């Protein structure tokens, strides 16, 4: 059965654990580990192996970046530093993978909040510059959570045909 190693990265408190638990448990959470879930995407069954990371020992961070097949780069829409810090997570992943081309999806989490400091258009334009998809999600309401993870799997599949 095809297996995909997914990694959720981003600054402290953006919602990495809440997004992962929402995909696994369908529940909004009120320790960093890995989670497994068999899913069907586009008529193909696969096993998702998801690592929830911290906002860590450098050698371990490099290992998860080396092992990871696809990365969800998460920022929160009310946290400008978390959005600016996407540059750093992207740079670190591309450096470890020694590739300009790594399956990645930019995620703007907390879309339910009325305290938005990052415009959708700003994050859209950044994602276009990076050549990656951009999705806004709410781990609280489950809005677009499956879309974020399933879009990441589709990017990994498109990459594997290259
Ligand atoms: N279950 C205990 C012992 C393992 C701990 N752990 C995290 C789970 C490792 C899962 C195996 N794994 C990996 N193993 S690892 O590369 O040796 C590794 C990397 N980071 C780890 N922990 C860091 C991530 C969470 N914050 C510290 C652990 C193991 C690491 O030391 S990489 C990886 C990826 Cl990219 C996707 C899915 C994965 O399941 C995966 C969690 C607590
Ligand atoms: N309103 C709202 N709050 C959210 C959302 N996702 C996460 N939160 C809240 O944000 C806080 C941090 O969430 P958490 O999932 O721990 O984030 P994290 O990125 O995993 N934290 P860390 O890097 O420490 O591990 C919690 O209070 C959580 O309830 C969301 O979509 N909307
Ligand atoms: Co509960
Ligand atoms: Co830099
Ligand atoms: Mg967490």
């Amino acid at each position: 059965m095809t297996e995909y190693k997914l990694v959720v990265v981003g600054a402290g408190g953006v919602g990495k654990s809440a997004l992962t638990i929402q995909l696994i448990q369908n529940h909004f959470v009120d320790i960093e580990d890995s989670y497994r879930k068999q899913v069907v995407i586009d008529g193909e069954t696969c096993l998702l192996d998801i690592l929830d990371t911290a906002g860590e020992y450098s050698a371990m961070r490099d290992q998860y970046m080396r092992t990871g097949e696809g990365f969800l780069c998460v920022f929160a829409i009310n946290n400008t530093k978390s959005f600016e810090d996407i540059h750093h997570y992207r740079e670190q992943i591309k450096r470890v993978k020694d590739s300009e081309d790594v399956p990645m999806v930019l995620v703007g989490n907390k879309s339910d909040l009325p305290s938005r400091t990052v415009d959708t258009k700003q994050a859209q334009d950044l994602a276009r510059s990076y050549g990656i998809p951009f999705i806004e999600t709410s781990a609280k309401t489950r809005q677009r959570v499956e879309d974020a993870f399933y879009t990441l799997v589709r990017e990994i599949r498109q990459y594997r045909l290259k």
